[PDB]
């Protein structure tokens, strides 16, 4: 299967598979399961933003997502990335929704990868074109006349579907890290808006690091966000 | 044909099409025959590096070639780039050996394209890893074993070969004019080491910047650098 | 006096002391009569955003003046800097109000220099804090309840003074040159907002780039927009 | 006093006032008995890089002292960094000598600041020049001809002097937290060379961030790395 390393923005619960009661964010090692969670109090119709960090001194990986003057949510765990991922990499954002929906529609994406002692390599989208040549759209995802990326399938006035997945990495394999690496840091910023007709939007957004050929894997919809294939 | 616009660093006059009748860097806009040049003092087993530049609004594209204490070559042409270029694009470094040869070692590159109003892309590499995933080598590159990206061929022993031709382009397209951008510039800078047995070495590198699937023109070997398909 | 480069954005037109008839912007080489100028098509009330660049090859240091979706106003002047201004600088932007008046609000502002073969120095400011340390403010400038730099004076209700002039420094000093350079280059960008109630709003906000310990000029008020001694 | 928040390059383990009994890496949070320390296999006479990184969320402030094919040293602490520091600060590296010397030369030195939700500061030196005038150079710090910026007193012949203190702050304070911050975040990497002919080489080197008036403390020699007046 893919590797998988990923800070999920979980805005549904499924308590039948570790997720806590209520929407949250976590961080994912090789599994959906979070390693790591906080309460994460969603703002349906508002923007928010997630900013991810690790480097391999300090080696923890951490996320917060705000959103302007009403919350700011952390969460942080300790983990040696680079004995979990590969030397190479892609990094993506993904989405689901299930039976449930909402948009997962990504307004920003910027990124920062650096290898020292040797390598760096960075990218940002403040708005993303209609034809995005430097992102690889995996599922539902793609850009929207806005200069939008939605993740998830949303229709013509901009409703969104049910069972719904997308993803969208960065073209460029990233070297995240290698043997005679001194330390390895990345960053990722990006900012999204999740808007939903129902009571429990679903199911969320991630920013995630995989091997370099990864795909969306079978029957990782919904709760699975596009990441996993199955919920171990 | 591919759409090109490249820096050369020509280490071999050929006058016959057009080149001055001593090692020159240029710049090369959809031609082998350099809209502009300037003499370069090259020095065979010296690490010379290379820096580029361009900006839409100044329409200037520059570049400066140096060794350490002894020679700064410097050409610039004014052009609209994102005229000539198509919006998306790959850069790359190519060089070739034809009769004549030369190493056309590649120590370290880094580019940045900004596009402004919206999207950077950045990457450096100062060694090149034995697998340079987010390079697309084509003809004879590799990386060698000591980190640099050899463009065309050496033998083990680290003698150079003629009749090489070899590119390295970054594997992500980048985004390098869109419509509605204020203004885009790319800076592009590597460092060089070119070696020869020959008392006339050939043939030269560049840093060029061409359609995304920019491939190895037939023809293009030698004087043509890798770049074009004829002279014209 | 004073060592000045700017590009000025100068709202009012000196017919007397050289601008041309309209509002404009122009780059200023130790002079208010700018060396070269294009009509700015002036947007009171809207957000501007102004680019300036200028790398030691190309010799060319140009500027942009944007408002979204109305209009791009660009002007170059090819130019040794690094034989006019010294090694050293400090870096600022100025406004000044005359008999007539605007507001001179600087919402951001960023500079990035490099010294190449060796030295960079980046700073942004997406708000300005009460009390910004890291600016040298001259004049009238201070810094808003809203976090804006406003460089002239406003009163309470937000209303434009006359006869105002403010700059503000970046507090270091910035090695914008040294012999053993290979190449130097500068890009600045700020956002700005001008408003005025008057029909010919003025005077005009520049980024400057001056010897280190650069001031207020006596008698650099109005058409002079705070950086020179007269109009010579 | 000053409040200082210091990575310490401690060659010389002072046992009575808590050093670990070899030399070692540090984190100092107000005081010179390191909140975390590890061993520190110091080469005399090779170069070293030391690379540092913090921010707000992950709250885990890190170093590690690398020499090339040699050792790599790291030592973290988690600390909330915004709560011990003022809002502004400035950065900056120190060294010391005491009975025993060594030089402590300072080959290069970046450092990034970032505030996000809105700020950056970045500034990097390969070289110092003769007269660095970003730089606050206090006590013995001085830049030698080589391009150098020797921090405590060397002879003419390069030979280390005993007694000697000396810093290099930024010119420009650094806004390393608000309020309304969503993360804050800082690296620094810096390369020194430690030669001594002392068997105990003493007494080592600190990348500093202190409030912006810092000033060497009275009494601050030596063993106190020249951040701190006392020993507590
Ligand atoms: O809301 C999105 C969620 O919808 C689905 O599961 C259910 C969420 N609420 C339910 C109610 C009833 C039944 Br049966 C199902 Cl499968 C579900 C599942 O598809 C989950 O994987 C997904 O996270
Ligand atoms: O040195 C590299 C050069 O070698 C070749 O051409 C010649 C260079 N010197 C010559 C001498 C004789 C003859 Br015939 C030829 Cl084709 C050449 C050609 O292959 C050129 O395109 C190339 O630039
Ligand atoms: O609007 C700002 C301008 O106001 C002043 O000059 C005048 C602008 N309109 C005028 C009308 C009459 C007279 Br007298 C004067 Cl000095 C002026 C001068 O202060 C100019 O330097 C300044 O640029
Ligand atoms: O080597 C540098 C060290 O020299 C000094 O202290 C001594 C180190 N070795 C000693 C031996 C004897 C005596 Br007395 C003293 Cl004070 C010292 C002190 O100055 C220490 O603060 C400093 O770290
Ligand atoms: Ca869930
Ligand atoms: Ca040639
Ligand atoms: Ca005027
Ligand atoms: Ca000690
Ligand atoms: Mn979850
Ligand atoms: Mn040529
Ligand atoms: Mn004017
Ligand atoms: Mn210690």
């Amino acid at each position: 299967a893919d590797t998988i390393v990923a800070v999920e923005l979980d805005s549904y619960p499924n308590t039948d598979i570790g997720d806590p009661s209520y929407p949250h964010i976590g961080i994912d090692i090789k599994s959906v399961r979070s390693k790591s969670t906080a309460r994460w109090n969603m703002q349906t119709g508002k923007v928010g933003t997630a900013h991810i960090s690790y480097n391999s001194v300090a080696k923890r990986l951490s996320a917060v997502v705000s959103y302007t003057g009403s919350s700011s949510t952390t969460v942080s765990y300790d983990v040696d990335l680079n004995n979990v991922l590969p030397e190479w990499v892609r990094v993506g954002l993904s989405a689901t929704t299930g039976l449930y929906k909402e948009t997962n529609t990504i307004l920003s994406w910027s990124f920062t990868s650096k290898l020292k002692t040797a390598n760096s390599l960075h990218f940002s989208f403040n708005q993303f074109s209609q034809n995005p040549k430097d992102l690889i759209l995996q599922g539902d995802a793609t850009t929207d006349s806005d200069g939008n990326l939605q993740l998830t399938r949303v229709s013509s006035d901009g409703s969104p579907q049910g069972s719904s997945v997308g993803r969208a990495l960065f073209y460029a394999p990233v070297h995240i890290w290698e043997k005679s690496a001194v330390v390895a840091s990345f960053d990722a910023t990006f900012t999204f808006l999740i808007k939903s007709p129902d009571r429990d939007p679903a199911d969320g957004i991630t920013f995630f690091i995989a091997n370099t050929d990864t795909s969306i894997p079978s029957g990782s919809g919904g709760r699975l966000l596009g990441l996993f294939p199955d919920a171990n």
